[PDB]
């Protein structure tokens, strides 16, 4: 599988400071890198895909660089709405993979969160109001605080088609309901590190650039 390092974990700077952070794999990824940024309240923006392309939406002030094994987000000039924690992911091979984030400072409808007891199972839910949910493919991702997020499976609920990271073989089941436009994932004899926000997320034009987030699932084991 591909590693990808931020070197920086965590960074604070001043506002209007121009601020650029790393991202290294370990091994070429031909470009198809794209960076994520969480606000602190946990929302989750694909801001820069296949390197340089700035999603609709994002200020100028954002630009992205690199190529082989060295990527970078660049913000010209530092503003307030620009502080969280911000990813890298690869979307060279399978399993798609992320960079141990940066946080940065100055100096998709999903379920409720769940308390589970250990070894107990959840199935957690993620509705889309797109007219898309049936041609798209449905991403989930796993995020454990201060962790780099793994990409655990996708469905595609137009024919039930599955792709899991074999890491989660065993611990993952997805599917869907296009009668409702929801997607679902049920995670089996939990253990206390499985607790972690779970994330779905759409990809479609691009099938490793996640473009729609969902606002995240708590779930918590006892």
């Amino acid at each position: 599988d591909i590693v990808l390092i931020q070197s920086t974990s965590s960074l604070s700077a001043s506002l209007g400071d121009r601020v650029t952070i790393s991202c290294r794999a370990s091994q070429d990824i031909r470009n198809y890198l794209n960076w994520y940024q969480q606000k602190p309240d946990g929302t989750v923006k694909l801001l820069i895909y296949y390197t340089s392309r700035l999603q609709s939406g994002v200020p100028s002030r954002f630009s992205g660089s690199g190529s082989g094994t060295d990527y970078s987000l660049t913000i010209s000039n530092l503003e307030q709405e620009d502080i969280g924690t911000y990813f890298c992911q690869q979307g060279n091979t399978l399993p798609w993979t992320f960079g141990g984030g940066t946080k940065l400072e100055i100096r998709l409808q999903q379920s409720g969160p769940e308390l589970v007891k250990p070894g107990a199972s959840v199935k957690i839910s993620c509705k889309d109001s797109g007219y898309a949910f049936s041609s798209s493919w449905m991403n989930w991702v796993k995020q454990r605080p201060g962790q780099g997020p793994e990409w655990i499976g996708r469905i595609y609920p137009g024919d039930g088609d599955t792709n899991y990271n074999g890491k989660f073989k065993g611990k993952a089941t997805l599917t869907a309901d296009k009668s409702s436009s929801t997607a679902y994932m049920q995670l089996s004899s939990l253990t206390s590190v499985d607790s972690a926000v779970y994330f779905c997320a759409r990809s479609g034009l691009l099938r490793y650039a996640m473009d729609y987030w969902g606002q995240g699932t708590s779930v918590t084991v006892s």
